[PDB]
């Protein structure tokens, strides 16, 4: 045996034990646009209730014609990060949409969310600084902060006295500057910060208030500008970093939105920005289009909670556990992760499209289903999923 | 005056300290799709010699065609991971596809090959493990080493003796899986990794080898194939980490490919594939057209080619320090910062569009040009950017 057949032998063999364990994931092959209803390549058409396109914008036919306009004026690729030759006037004018749509003043472009964060903190902080977390925080928020040389603190999910704990103790080691920084919306369990009370600890400490807004841009708020225009403090927030992959348009990109001066930092030092591909033209494009969409009107926004309000109440009824208000993220626990495998697999065969959720995307012991709406779902789907929910809940044992 | 605000003056500071030394940077505002000649907003027309556009593909009209039929039948946006509902079949057939045209088992697509190279090291590798790096490994890499727990040796620069000298002390420091990773092409000065060497001094050991073929795929090679086709070691690597924003149609995306194991691996834990957006559905269909044009036909890397060897001659026998021939690559050396914005600035004027590089992006005091060939130019365009250069080259002392 050589070593690195041994590694492959390691690897084979943890295969394995992930499948024994429940927790292999099993990809679905799609053979249509993403929709409310959609087909995989045998032919069979189901409600996807697990996307992110919560405004139904990641195949609305506005967003794709401004797609192929940018194709035709602005070209397929750029091949370029933006200090060389990668900036196009879209970049420009799409930054300047988004900061005016998030009330900051400056605004710039990563490749997705993920590299938003995964350049913020090494770029902003230093090790004399501190960064402090809510436990649950997206990955990519935890590899962003493990890249910064920052001193690292956790407090307890949505729990404001563990954040004045931890503030007090960052205090105490010394800290310089302090980021508090927390997913405005968390991605699997649909439970939104609490940003003003986060805002009132901030000032009191004096530390900075930092949020990733991938499950509110859009929809969140009154006008879907985003947690913090639902919190009351829009205007207010020190960095929001997204993605433009979600409720934006759903093919790609990401952003970090803050002050001027901190985006003009982004720009010299960020790694991601520096050694990145540029966001590609057809995407900046339609994202102009995304914005003139949701500036508009807030038709899409209203209906989406709309829908969700309807499909909450509905699994409150028939015994789910589900708080049953807005949220479009519904999780829907099972803790096992093979009745969560089963039940994703079950509403498969009576027409409903979800996915399970186990380890390592959930903690262990805690697997779900994630159910998430979008304002593109008609009633007859709605209700018809309710059935399918209703009468796989009871097979499953689950109500 | 607040903590708050204290940090955003530091940030000011930073700035003015980074402009005074010279390294701050503007970008440019390209009015028109990315090619051989470019545009800029202020209507000047100019020579592009700074692109990862090696092959011409970022406008090509059969490219820019097949996003144009991906966007019909397959949508704008997924907004989704793969394994949730961001998996078509298009991701399938172009993960098969680069498989066949790179010589290895299966792929993973990523976001980027900056998200490929984060999302690697941490999965596969263990405290219990090592890393050896060549030097000057691209900043992706250095961040996924930097994720995983692995103990990190690095040998200098292309250094074959080095290398063994790392990889006896990760052997005498009790290293159970040794992974040797290194740019195929090198960003910032075109060398290519001695893969060859590299093999053998593996083999010796039982180290794997890996690489980041960013600078290379669609052109390295008789075929394209990569480095490794063009140091004959094709189906003989291990892991294979690259772009397709660079010569492979410039949009966005990278991917991993491995033996199939690896690959699953990927799928099941790597955390930028869990947790980022999948591929937008243009940019995937545009992806198999690229390959099915560069299988066709090697007559755009032959036009590469020519470019090179034309270009790196010409500039040789201009007097700079260029050297050969076949790299498309060519640094331009100038050390000073202020010297390298000077220079692309006097070459601007003379229509020729080339960027100064300066730290971090290089070390600082090793500031350069990074001119960059590809297949779109015609030798009217070469022979007056080589007119453009020994102008340039003289006036500023440079020959
Ligand atoms: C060696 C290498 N690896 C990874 C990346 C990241 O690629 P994506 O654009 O797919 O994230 C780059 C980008 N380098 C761009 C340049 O040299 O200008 C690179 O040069
Ligand atoms: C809070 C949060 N932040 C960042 C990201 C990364 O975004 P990009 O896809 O732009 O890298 C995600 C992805 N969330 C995927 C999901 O919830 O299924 C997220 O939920």
């Amino acid at each position: 045996m050589s070593n690195a057949e041994a590694f492959y032998a390691s690897i084979r063999t943890e295969l394995e034990s992930i499948r024994a364990a429940g927790l292999f994931k099993n990809e679905r092959v799609i053979a249509t646009p993403q929709g409310a209803r959609v087909r995989t390549t045998d032919g069979r058409e189901v409600i996807n209730l697990c996307a992110n396109n919560y405004l139904g914008l990641s195949s609305h036919p506005q967003v794709i014609e401004a797609a192929h306009e940018a194709l035709r004026t602005h070209g397929f690729g750029l091949s370029s990060v933006r200090f060389i030759c990668g900036t196009q006037d879209l970049h420009k004018t799409l930054e300047a949409r988004l900061s005016a749509f998030l009330g900051t003043e400056d605004t710039i472009l990563y490749g997705s969310a993920f590299d938003a964060n995964g350049g913020l903190f090494e770029t902003l902080l230093g090790a004399e600084d501190a960064v402090i977390s809510d436990a649950l925080n997206h990955a990519s928020i935890i590899d962003g902060v493990r890249l910064s040389k920052a001193r690292r603190y956790r407090y307890q999910h949505n729990d404001m006295d563990d954040l004045r704990v931890q503030l007090e103790q960052a205090r105490a080691d010394g800290a310089r500057y302090t980021l508090v920084f927390s997913d405005g919306v968390f991605s699997m369990d649909g439970t939104v910060a609490r940003l003003d009370e986060m805002r009132a600890i901030c000032d009191e400490y004096g530390a900075l208030l930092g949020i990733d807004e991938c499950h509110a841009t859009g929809f969140m708020g009154q006008r879907g500008r985003g947690t913090h225009e639902a919190r009351g403090v829009f205007g207010k927030i020190d960095i929001i970093t997204g993605t433009l992959g979600a409720a934006l348009g759903g093919a790609s990109g990401g952003f970090t939105s803050a002050r001027k001066e901190v985006v003009a930092l982004l720009r010299q030092r960020s790694r991601p920005y520096l050694f990145s591909n540029t966001v590609a033209p057809a995407i900046v494009g339609a994202s102009i289009a995304v914005l003139d969409i949701l500036e508009a009107s807030t038709e899409l926004r209203d209906r989406l909670e709309g829908n969700t309000r309807f499909f909450r109440a509905g699994l409150d009824r028939l015994g789910f556990d589900v708080k049953a208000g807005d949220h479009p993220i519904i999780p829907i626990m099972v803790y096992d992760a093979d009745k969560a495998q089963q039940l994703a697999q079950r509403l498969l065969e009576l027409g409903v499209y979800v996915v399970g959720f186990f380890y390592p995307v959930v903690p262990k012991g805690q697997a779900r289903i994630r159910v998430q709406m979008s304002a593109l779902h008609d009633e007859a789907a709605l209700q018809a999923a309710l059935d399918a929910f209703g009468q796989a809940g009871r097979e499953l044992g689950l109500i």
